């Protein structure tokens, strides 16, 4: 087939990521997204069951992919000689968890509560099947704007989910663990839970707590909004120095602060105008 099955549209973004275009499959005009990925710029390869050298995100993305679409899923993807073309899913209206903080500051509880329960359910899913994301945070989420659904975004830095330590990381340093900055050691979960911490905070007070590894290690939280006590409770349990200290996903389900959730067609309509 090659490219004569997508039309290729404005490029939306490029970074550490590669470059995404929007595009539009011509078979039945359903949104796409196009991300190119240089081969000389990967640096976590694997392989596909079939036996074939693709990049590890590819890998990740295949096993995340199918019926919770909590996950922008991977619908396809070429091979070029310097380069990997990944066709992804696309919404639209759509806007990532960063610019929507940006343009509106920190979110009121109730809408950050809809959205933080849905990263939750997004992660377990992953971890579900045997993948770890590694990068979580407001620029690796999307917005569906109508309905209000949020979706996980960019593997690359992701890794096959484990028990045993890991050693190697190449997601966001303000988003990292403790145990990372001083032993560069961690485990799959807590250090999830540990960027969840950082996601939650930045969601009700408008941005991040840490920005120095120095303030990373200290532990202390302060808070510039006003946020609730179970709110701010479980922020401060998430970002529990000892990894042990800190909650499971179900914990965090279970939490106080995290009941009465709004279903994300509510949350659109009452917050997103929609």
């Amino acid at each position: 087939p090659l490219e004569s099955q997508y039309q290729v549209g404005p490029l939306l973004g490029s970074g550490g990521f590669g470059s995404v275009y929007s595009g539009i499959r011509v078979s039945d005009n359903l949104p796409v997204a196009i991300k190119h990925v240089e081969k000389d710029r990967i640096s976590d390869w694997g392989e596909l069951p079939n036996g074939t050298r693709v990049p590890m995100e590819v890998v990740l993305l295949k096993k995340v992919s199918s019926g919770f679409s909590g996950v922008i899923r991977l619908l396809d993807w070429f091979e070029r000689p310097d380069s990997f073309v990944l066709i992804l899913e696309r919404m639209e209206p759509v806007q990532d968890l960063f610019d929507f903080i940006t343009e509106r500051g920190a979110l009121q509880e109730e809408l950050a509560r809809s959205f933080f329960w849905q990263v939750l359910e997004a992660v377990r899913h992953c971890h579900n099947c045997g993948v770890l994301h590694r990068d979580i945070k407001d620029e690796n989420i999307l917005i569906d704007l109508n309905r209000g659904e949020l979706k996980l975004i960019d593997f690359g830095s992701g890794a096959l989910l484990k028990d045993t330590v890991y050693t190697d990381f190449d997601g966001t340093r303000v988003y990292s663990p403790p145990e990372w900055i001083r032993y560069h050691r961690y485990h799959g979960r807590s250090a999830a839970v540990w960027s969840l911490g950082i996601l939650l905070y930045d969601m009700v007070c408008g941005d991040i707590p840490f920005e120095h590894d120095e303030e990373i290690i200290r532990g202390q939280v302060f808070f510039r909004q006003r946020v609730s006590s179970e709110c701010q409770h479980l922020i401060r349990w998430c970002l529990a120095l000892r990894p042990s200290d800190r909650p499971t996903f179900e914990e965090i389900q279970n939490h106080p602060w995290m009941q009465d959730v709004l279903l994300p067609q509510e949350t659109a309509e009452i917050h997103l105008h929609s």
